[PDB]
């Protein structure tokens, strides 16, 4: 029973690796702009929410993708899952 959030903008994250900084700029459109999540009411801890959200969002979006893609999406979808938590908090 994982819901799917509405579209949001993909963040722009900068990486220490010059390769990865640039890889992200070019490929960022290949990554989710929505996130899967179990509902905020089933968690006391945002860390568990985000962790779940990242795991499911990245599975659903691969169930095409490099190892580098998965580092990218780990940092970037976390940040989107945090945004989504913010969305549910406000509500
Ligand atoms: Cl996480």
């Amino acid at each position: 029973g994982y819901m799917l959030g509405s579209a949001m903008s993909r963040p722009i994250i900068h990486f220490g690796s010059d390769y990865e900084d640039r890889y992200y700029r070019e490929n960022m459109h290949r990554y989710p702009n929505q996130v899967y999540y179990r509902p905020m009411d089933e968690y006391s801890n945002q860390n568990n929410f985000v962790h779940d959200c990242v795991n499911i969002t990245i599975k659903q979006h691969t169930v095409n993708f490099t190892e580098t893609d998965v580092k990218m999406m780990e940092r970037v979808v976390e940040q989107m899952c945090i945004t989504q938590y913010e969305r549910e908090s406000q509500a």
